[PDB]
C-alpha cells in the first residue's frame, strides 16, 4: 500500500460540500460541521 505523494487535498464526503483541506486532522474536524446539532 504506498501512498506516493504522501499529501493531497481531500476533499469533503459531503455531498455537495465544496470543503479541502491539505490538512487530514481540519478535516475530520470539519466533517462534524455537517451532522452538528444540539
Ligand atoms: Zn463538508
Amino acid at each position: 500500500g504506498s501512498s506516493g505523494s504522501s499529501g493531497i487535498l481531500l476533499k469533503c464526503p459531503t455531498d455537495g460540500c465544496d470543503y479541502s483541506t491539505p490538512d487530514k486532522y481540519k478535516l475530520q474536524a470539519h466533517l462534524k460541521v455537517h451532522t452538528a446539532l444540539d
